[PDB]
């Protein structure tokens, strides 16, 4: 199957493990903004729904699939992996809703449809968007869209966004200086302590922050799910270009992410920047190895590459510099190993 | 392999790529009681060391192997799996015991070691002492041990108590609660309700507390190393009988463990118990899904079965009796997948 | 007649013979906020009594009456079913007011007055106002007002708002977990865990609280006793919509009422609401099975219905939903079995 | 009926509805001294129910038929009034002993059973063991009972025991004293003051109590249910001699009570003595209107009578007198509205 292809067994087993347990579905269904931003999208376009076909892809515990038929949806198919897949089966039954709702377990890329449908919904947004590479499943879906067909999500944006925080990146240090000692317990340390730093440099810091620490208004990377292939999330180039509001160090670069969901009744929007109530997404930060000085109404431009891994994450490779001097700096992060700070 | 056969790929995976990170490595440094006990049980038994050939199993960054090099052994052959192998080697390097110190990456249970040894030493305990089944490793490892040889550490004891802490046991059925809605958005969960409650108090506590709460003096359930077979493992059945100091409502196990180091020259004890001070192992309570009252002088009796998985972890079934009432609480815990409780 | 028609012997029985202790009479009349402002409210309109004809429904110990003569009062009819019509009476002597006070034993429903009365007065109020039923037998007493007469008390609001109070529902559901046991003493009870718990959250909790565990603005529901007719009490539908200012867990509603003695020379309130003093009704809450989450500008409307039984109270039903989610609440109290929950 | 004879409908319905209540039968239930000492007495009898024909008079929720069927019965007829009828039917159901316990609605003095039983059980006992008389529908029973069948209990011993309470004694004066005041609200209230300690005097007072108030040795009245007849317990005189212990003012009579399970194995003990961990019968104290001076080694004597009224309870009669001083008191109380004092 394509997703076996694309995934390490060990990664898979993991991933579905983790999203077997009742707990974790109710991480995310008490995440208000997220679920009832849903609701909203689905029930405030109640046509894009009424006596339709629908597909939805990793229902986990069907919550959007009650929704959609809350919405009036004619029939809806709720593709599940996980073993979540029995309780969602468990909970249609004790709703009423069997001749309505059809749970599918199995893998989207793996299992068979009866018939195509008229949209397909889902939410396969991970950290900074693309973590966990539930977007592949999700336009792999659209094999079974009709032309006419829609997406809920129907496009997201990922904002990225220079930022200065002396402490965060201060802490890296403190915290790989443990190395740097010549007797821990009569054991000379020293020699690791560039491995230990490169390492906490490795790991994008999840959490949030005051808006006051950006120092650029963002730029947005948009992904459009009705035309978007599988293959355009393999590698995401995304460059930038950042005209400075304020002068200070650059210790790297912020992302959130915002998707729209564009129904025939009105769009609506979910959106998990620093702006905005907060989400279980978080907001993420990408730290560069060295910071760069700017000066307001300086320029800060380059490239941040996404290259997905067969562990269902990307590599994360992250160039800057400063035009008006020549000021560069370079990061590789590991978006599959984050470093989880907030309190 | 041995290794192999009895673990799953998608946990050894995992299992390996935690290890391998220097931030892990660092938190078990820094856990001085750990550490400081290691050292001090071989270098104040450095006879049993002197001019030795040593075995460390599962050396990770080779602390203790650097223990063993201090306490005068002629060779230790420091075995590792995970990436963690590299940077040991560049400490041994780095430190000057290149002469000494040889690392061989892999798993005991697929190197080959050039000569048997005079000693082996590991610190394989995980959470309730058995948790991730390195133990298995470290008893395997004895292939390679001299007839005279020994072990450090050379004994385990498992400690049990029943315990009573409302405000815990309030806190998970209140987690579990969630599920018992009738109308979540519009969508009723109730039918869920038993499947969440089993799943939370599958859940061991990792954590600590005051010895204030337990009910009965504890139990002793103890393991040999240097006689125990690695079959011996895969079922461990641990009776108990508690004769109740206090009137109350048993609402748990509580689970802790030491070990003892037993040398030439003196035994040395490292002792995870709530009355010594914390460890990075905490200690860990198991929850009944229904408490059980008892009178101070009842007596409370059962068992608590372990049953090794391919997980590298262990299913865990408790029952417990009050024997003058027949009030009985059975439960199953999956030691896997702990909720940690410290702030 | 028309008190037996509605009212089981059995109930009556009990009821009347709980208003005959002396013990109770005095716990009532030392409820000074409730006794002060009856004299306060009759005394300060003077005018209303001065040479009148006075009804007094259920005069127990006969104190209002004394007030209705201390203002003036030609005449006063005392009517009191239970055996405290003769101790009222041993009073009227006591105090030499045989020429104003004149006690008819019996119940209001069944006895006959010799001519109309210019006002009726009165102390209905039960539990959440209407507990008792006693407002029909004050609003039945009409039948002996003239055209213009006035009434004492003349209207009464209840108030009804929604409030958070984990610590009360879990103690609740701690008390209701016990049938969940499935080996007490050898007996498995859970099959009864439904049953406990709904018969558990039947119940209303009488006390008083914080004003600060309210999310929301209360709503109002007025009576005008002036206008009302008996069979208006028979079924009451109070509809509610509240506007929330707190985002949190509604475990329920909390119930308090005021009621107003509208006179010549002024307006006197009693009010049992948690901000003013506390009175021997305290407040009463109901709380929902399961509580029902709302954040800050949602409105959470439903009804709360209220049946009157044949045991001088009301079954209650309260329905509850957040609009703006479709999370929904149903409930069923029995206002005749409340649990006092008092130091 | 016998039992329709003996009871005005009234208490009846309020009686059996009381008992309908789960949280009621939760409260016996959760006395670990009554459920407890009734499972040690079956189950060390065992041989008193192996394979035996069983009556459970009143088995509420059928917990004492459990335990009959844990000893072995061949066969339980479970009578039961009250609601609760249907929800012991549930446990049967739900621990599969339909085949041997039979649940039969309905007052043991009305229903049919088939067959004569070899032994009937039952908890039958109230306040001062008499009270609620259900001790008449447990001696009824035996018309169902083989000639040589056992009772358990077999006997019932209530104990009796002068007490000092200075502070209980006057607190009888300060409540009645609220009555003695010239212008309470401009109303003269003393006419009642009198009424007022009479009706306090009236009640018996249920609380616990520390052993050092008693003066003497207790005296005892045993009932052998075995050899008893209904009608012995219409009217019960208890003559008393005590021995004075300590010398001082007697305020009135504690009392308390034993049952005794006489089995073929041994003979099993419940206590409600303050000298025992309490239960929920907690003690009765009855109050003399006039304290009575006693020497340490003179003798009270006197009689206490118990005649059994329709309302499920009893007048109780006291008369003292020391014989040495001639000095004599009396009291006459209404066992069925006992005035609750514990804490
Ligand atoms: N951070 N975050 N939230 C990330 C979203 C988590 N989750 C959403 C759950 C539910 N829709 C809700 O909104 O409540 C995604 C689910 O999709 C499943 N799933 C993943 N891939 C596949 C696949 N290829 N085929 C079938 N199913 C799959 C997973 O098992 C999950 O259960
Ligand atoms: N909680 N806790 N602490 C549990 C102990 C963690 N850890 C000890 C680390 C080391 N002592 C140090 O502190 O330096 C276990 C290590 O052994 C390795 N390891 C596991 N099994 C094998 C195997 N079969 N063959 C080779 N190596 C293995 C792992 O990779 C780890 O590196
Ligand atoms: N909760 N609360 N507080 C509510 C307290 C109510 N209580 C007020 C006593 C009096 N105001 C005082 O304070 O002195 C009611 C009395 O009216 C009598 N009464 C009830 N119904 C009838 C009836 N249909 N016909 C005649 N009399 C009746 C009862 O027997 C009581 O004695
Ligand atoms: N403790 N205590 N207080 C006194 C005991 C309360 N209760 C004990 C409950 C149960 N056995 C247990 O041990 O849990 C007595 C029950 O008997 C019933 N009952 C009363 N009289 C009759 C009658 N004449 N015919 C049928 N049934 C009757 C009542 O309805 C009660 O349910
Ligand atoms: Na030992």
């Amino acid at each position: 199957s394509v997703f076996s292809e694309r995934t390490e067994e060990s990664s898979a087993v993991q991933y579905f493990q983790f999203y077997g347990y009742l707990s974790q579905q109710q991480n995310m269904m008490q995440d208000y903004v997220r679920t009832g931003t849903y609701q909203r999208a689905i029930l405030q376009n109640h046509t894009d729904f009424k006596d339709k076909i629908v597909l939805d892809v990793g229902c986990g515990s069907g919550i959007l699939s009650f929704f959609a038929a809350q919405a009036g949806a004619r029939k809806i198919y709720a593709v599940e992996a996980s073993t979540m897949a029995q309780h969602a089966e468990v909970l249609v039954k004790s709703n009423n809703l069997t001749d309505r709702i059809v749970v599918i377990p199995g893998k989207v890329e793996e299992v068979s449809l009866p018939e195509q449908v008229d949209i397909i919904i889902s939410e396969p947004m991970g950290y900074m968007l693309f973590n966990e590479r539930m977007l592949e499943s999700y336009l792999h879906a659209k094999k079974y869209l009709k032309p006419s067909g829609n997406m809920f999500p129907t496009i997201g944006d990922v904002h990225l966004a220079p930022f200065t925080d002396e402490q965060l990146y201060m802490e890296q240090f403190t915290k790989a200086n443990f190395w740097y000692q010549p007797s821990f317990h009569g054991v000379d340390l020293s020699a690791l302590r560039g491995a230990a730093v490169d390492e906490y440099f490795r790991q994008p810091v999840v959490d949030t922050f005051d808006i006051r620490i950006l120092m650029a208004k963002s730029v947005k990377y948009t992904v459009n799910f009705l035309e978007a292939k599988e293959g355009d999330l393999h590698r995401i180039e995304i460059p930038f270009k950042f005209h400075m509001l304020h002068s200070g160090l650059v210790h790297g670069l912020a992302f959130w992410f915002d998707v729209a969901f564009i129904g025939s009744i009105m769009t609506v929007w979910l959106s998990t920047a620093p702006t905005e109530p907060l989400t279980h997404w978080y907001q993420v930060r990408c730290l560069f190895q060295s910071p760069l000085f700017a000066k307001a109404g300086d320029t800060l431009s380059g490239t941040c590459l996404l290259i997905a891994n067969k562990r269902q994450s990307y590599d994360i490779s992250i160039v800057a510099q400063v035009d008006q001097t020549g000021s560069k700096s370079s990061n590789l992060l590991d978006l599959k190993n984050p470093f989880f700070r907030y309190t």
